[PDB]
């Protein structure tokens, strides 16, 4: 019966990777609040319990803007954790997503926990991006790394317990 740790947790990733169907698929397992969003509705936030521990994650999620444009200084502040998404039988979306890496490394504190999804990974059929080598840029950068289906729910809840365990306290 202690203190809540709240967490600020952004997805990245391509546009069509599976970024919010993994949100929403998280949170429909879990304890959540009702979503919110900023002004205009330029970013999508909800709030979310992870079970048995006493980890909050704000998730902030985009608005689709990522098929245009970076995103903005606002996104990534004050991120304590990161999920950066692929789409397992997209070779481009994932050379993107390690510029989304770059990016985020260099937006946001030394301490952030990224996890590195490749997701998707029900369409197994129609892979495109070898296991291994989505491993081995991860380990070499520090990544968490599971492949994942926002519609199956395989390893969808794993890869937020495997952040919160990174997370502090
Ligand atoms: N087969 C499959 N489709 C998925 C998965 N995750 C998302 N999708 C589909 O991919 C499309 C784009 O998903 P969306 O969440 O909007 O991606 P975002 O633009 O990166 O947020 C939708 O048609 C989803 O239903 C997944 O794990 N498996
Ligand atoms: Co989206």
């Amino acid at each position: 019966g202690n203190k809540i740790c709240q967490f600020k947790l952004v997805l990245l990733g391509e546009s069509a990777v599976g970024k919010s169907s993994l949100v929403l698929r998280f949170v429909k397992g879990q304890f959540h609040e009702f979503q919110e969003s900023t002004i205009g509705a330029a970013f999508l936030t909800q709030t979310v319990c992870l079970d048995d521990t006493t980890v909050k994650f704000e998730i902030w999620d985009t608005a689709g803007q990522e098929r245009y444009h970076s995103l903005a200084p606002m996104y990534y502040r004050g991120a304590q954790a990161a999920i950066v998404v692929y789409d397992i039988t997209n070779e481009e979306s994932f050379a993107r997503a390690k510029n989304w890496v770059k990016e985020l490394q260099r937006q946001a504190s030394p301490n952030i926990v990224i996890a590195l999804s490749g997701n998707k990974a029900d369409l197994a059929n129609k892979r495109a991006v070898d296991f291994q080598e989505a491993q081995s840029y991860a380990d070499d950068n520090s990544l968490l790394f599971m492949e994942t289906s926002a519609k199956t729910s395989m390893n969808v809840n794993e890869i937020f317990m495997a952040i919160a365990k990174k997370l502090p306290k």
